[PDB]
């Protein structure tokens, strides 16, 4: 409602760097563009099908043994390559992600990492086989290639420990950690995972897994995030979930795929990051394919309100959100990533919501850096003018006031150009 509240909401661009590889530089250009358009965060899937992030030390202790760091890396590379051997690269390094966090911090952009499980973990599944964990995959109408078997303790201990090490790295570097939990063995159930889980009475074990991951996150000072799919499926509460989880809500599903309504989750106390399916772009999707092609995503940045949760009509239904997230996915990871399409889409979201997005502070930052470090040998006339310009700076401006901001920075330049001994 207020100027302050709107700017305090999260405005997030999501990048699926799990299915598909992105260079440090491509990610830095995304954060750049995120900063310029007044976003607050970049949500970066690192484990999503492919596992595209390796820590310097990947030693894992589970199952009463330890798996050598070198073995863990080699296995993961193999797992990720088997999902998709991307010719542009395999995994980002620790040094790369650390630099991306520092860089994003310098531009007032948070990073929100995601490592997906128990679904979307093709690469982890293969890696576990290579490390001597047999049959880690869930098994329904056929053996899953995507999802871990909830009954396999050996696989479960390994993954939990692996997610731990990832969370240890992000602790004190990022505020939020997304553990995902979307799509339970959809490839093995004709996209009816949750129905299969309830049918087999494994849904309770699903919640246990999810609740464990939320507690792990919290223990290490990370806000846990997850997608909506798995929580209180079909609005039933026979099986309980951690209430502290930030729910990234993208859709209520479709016929026979009966996700909890956002009304039901709100009534359970959840906060949402509005990740509306309407805003999805899948790299390379064409009009003729239906779903999230670029021109529909761009049109929806106007048509679907900022605060509208999927399946609800806003403002008739008005549920509290912490902010909204626009998502770029790489379902066919060999599709070409075309920066400008993403930029055009980010820009369109920001342009239709100028009251939510910050102005562009990059020019201001450039100018503040041109301030001399000592500045003790200049006149008092020169410095009074620089004091007054520095004081008149406004960091609270939204995207409707670029001009108002540019003037302020112009005066800072003039005062800096105005100094003299
Ligand atoms: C949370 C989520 O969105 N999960 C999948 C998805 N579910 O509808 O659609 C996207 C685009 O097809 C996929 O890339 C996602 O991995």
């Amino acid at each position: 409602g207020s100027h302050m509240e709107k700017l305090a909401k999260n405005k997030v661009i999501s990048i699926d760097a799990g299915r598909k590889y992105f260079t440090l530089n491509q990610l830095k250009r995304i954060v750049d563009k995120a900063s310029e358009l007044g976003y607050s965060d970049v949500h970066l899937l690192l484990g999503n099908d492919g596992l595209r992030f390796l820590l310097d030390d990947m030693t894992i202790t589970a199952n009463g043994k330890t798996y050598a760091s070198d073995d863990v890396k080699k296995a993961i590379i193999e797992g990720t390559k088997a999902y998709y051997d991307d010719p542009n690269g395999t995994a980002l390094t620790q040094a790369e992600v650390t630099e991306l966090i520092e860089y994003a911090k310098s531009k007032d952009i948070g990073l929100i990492p995601a490592i997906n499980s128990p679904g979307h973990m093709d690469a982890m599944l293969v890696a576990m086989e290579k490390l001597g964990i047999k049959n880690p995959q869930a098994h329904f109408d056929k053996v899953s290639k995507t999802t871990m078997d909830l009954k396999n303790e050996e696989a479960m201990n390994f993954v939990k420990a692996l997610i731990g090490k990832y969370m240890d790295f992000f602790a004190g570097k990022t505020k939020i950690f997304n553990f995902g939990t979307d799509e339970y063995a959809n490839d093995a159930t004709s996209a009816q995972g949750w129905y299969y889980l309830k049918w087999y009475q494994l849904y309770g074990k699903f919640a246990e897994y999810a609740n464990t991951l939320a507690a792990m996150a919290k223990e290490r000072g990370l806000q846990p995030m997850a997608f909506n799919d798995g929580f209180y499926y079909e609005d039933k509460d026979d099986v309980q979930f951690d209430k502290d989880v930030l729910i990234s809500y993208w859709s209520k599903g479709w016929w026979g795929y009966n996700l909890a309504s956002p009304q039901y989750l709100a009534s359970k106390g959840y906060k949402f990051l509005n990740t509306n399916g309407d805003w999805y772009y899948i790299l390379g999707q064409k009009p003729e394919d239906g779903g999230g092609f670029l021109k529909k995503a761009i049109e929806n940045t106007g048509k679907t309100p900022f605060n509208q949760l999927a399946s609800t009509k806003y403002p008739e239904v008005d549920l509290p959100t912490v902010g909204s997230m626009l998502s770029i996915w790489a379902d066919r990871p060999s599709a070409e990533y075309k920066e400008e399409e993403i930029f055009e889409l980010m820009t369109a979201f920001a342009d239709h919501n100028k009251d939510y997005f910050r102005a562009n502070y990059n020019a201001l930052r450039e100018e503040l850096a041109k301030i001399p470090t000592n500045l003790e040998g200049y006149s008092k006339e020169s410095l009074e003018a620089l004091d007054a310009a520095k004081t008149a700076l406004n960091y609270n401006l939204n995207r409707n006031k670029q001009a108002e901001l540019d003037t302020l920075v112009a005066n800072l330049k003039a005062a800096l150009q105005g100094l003299k001994p």
